[PDB]
């Protein structure tokens, strides 16, 4: 309690750090924007402005921002792969209209390698053209729908291609969004009616990847969640009615990233990534729907039931993705048994020690 206000305080983002870095990142956007608006198959390309940073739950420093750079699909047409109930073939529907994605078909499917290979490369090209700032492109990571610039050697910025299509979600989204009992019933009904995301993430095949299959994104409804969180419309905007979700999702954050560092023998937490924190997160608000389960005086009792519903997680191998429930982001499949409990393991201790992890 002491001891997490303590932490919370240490984790607030600079004033002067926050103003510098989204002007910084800004130039490099906005140019970015306007090079690939030339090219006839990206004409529609549109910022979205996602992830921890637009959510209010980056900690430490404003150092890393996610954009997705969507462009709309009209007439897509979408085939599961392999029942993952995440990853998606896309397909064309019939008219005689003209295609502007017909450059990147490998048959009857819009290949997501190729999409994001061109992608890239006029990033690639258009970042080391036009100066005024110093920014380098990091090494491609395998599978990774992102494309991470690095300006003058601080700011990360990962960049997104992502298809916007403003047809009904698919129907592996259909028992998802779990929100009626918080949020309420109109305002789930009020979010699926907005589009939806692909992003050239590819499904794990083996050893590989299948280099053509897109996976479903939710970035835009994860941060108007989190921007507007309260079971009270009210939520946060007054002094009475400070609760303490976002201060849980930091600490869980900080609690994952001060493991991986100090385990920084590497492999055994590699596979760990805020977003298994961020999932846990939602389905404890699920479970804690109401802003009385989040007073702010209750901070360690809400850490607690943040930390031992991802114990349960681990132990369980089960993390359903937030808005696609039977796609288990904590399946053998992506995580070894081994590592899961090696986690288990080193958050217990944490748990049990009231988190000297946290300790200055
Ligand atoms: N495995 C994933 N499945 C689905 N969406 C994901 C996944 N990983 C990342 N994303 C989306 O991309 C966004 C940006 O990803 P990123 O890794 O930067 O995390 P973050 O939420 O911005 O937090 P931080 O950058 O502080 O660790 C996430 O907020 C989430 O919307
Ligand atoms: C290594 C690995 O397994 C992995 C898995 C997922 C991602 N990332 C996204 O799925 C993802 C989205 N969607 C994004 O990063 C977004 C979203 N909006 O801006 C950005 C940037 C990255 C890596
Ligand atoms: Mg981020
Ligand atoms: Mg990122
Ligand atoms: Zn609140």
């Amino acid at each position: 309690a002491s001891k997490l206000r303590a932490v919370l305080e240490k984790l607030k983002l600079s004033r002067d750090d926050i103003s510098t870095a989204a002007g910084m990142v800004k130039g490099v956007v906005d140019h970015l924007l306007l090079r690939l608006k030339c090219d006839s198959a990206f004409r529609g390309v549109g910022l979205l402005n996602t992830g921890s940073y637009y959510e209010h739950v980056k900690i430490s420093a404003p150092n890393e921002f996610d954009v997705m750079f969507k462009l709309e699909v009209p007439r897509i047409q979408l085939e599961e792969y392999s029942n993952t109930r995440a990853y998606y073939f896309v397909k064309f529907k019939r008219n005689p209209k003209e295609n502007p994605l017909s450059q990147f078909l490998e048959g009857e499917i819009l290949s997501a390698s190729k999409m994001l290979s061109k992608f890239r490369k006029i990033i690639k090209e258009e970042i080391n053209d036009i100066k005024d700032t110093d920014v380098i492109m990091k090494r491609k990571r395998g599978g990774s729908p992102a494309v991470t610039l690095l300006i003058s050697e601080k700011i990360s910025v990962d960049i997104t291609l992502a298809l916007e299509s403003k047809s009904s979600w698919p129907a592996s989204t259909q028992e998802g969004l779990r929100i009626q009992n918080w949020l309420s019933a109109k305002v789930r009904k009020q979010l699926r009616l907005k589009p939806f995301y692909l992003v050239p993430k590819h499904a794990k095949e083996g050893n590989g990847f299948q280099e053509e299959t897109w996976r479903l994104s939710f970035s835009h409804i994860e941060k108007e969640i989190l921007n507007n969180h309260g079971k009270s419309k009210t939520c946060c905007e007054n002094k009475e009615e400070k609760c303490c979700r976002k201060d849980c999702l930091k600490l869980m954050k900080y609690l994952l990233e001060q493991l991986k560092e100090r385990f920084k023998d590497k492999k055994h937490l590699d596979k760990f990534s805020s977003y298994h924190v961020k999932t846990a997160f939602f389905h404890v608000c699920t479970q804690n729907p109401q802003d009385s389960q989040w007073d702010r005086k209750d901070l360690g009792l809400c850490f607690d039931n943040c930390v031992t519903y991802f114990l349960q997680c681990l132990r369980t191998e089960k993390l359903e993705n937030y808005f696609i429930p039977e796609f288990n982001l904590f399946s053998s499949n992506l995580i070894d048994k081994r590592s899961k409990e090696f986690l288990t393991k080193q958050i217990e201790y944490e748990r049990n020690n009231e988190f000297p992890v946290f300790d200055e």
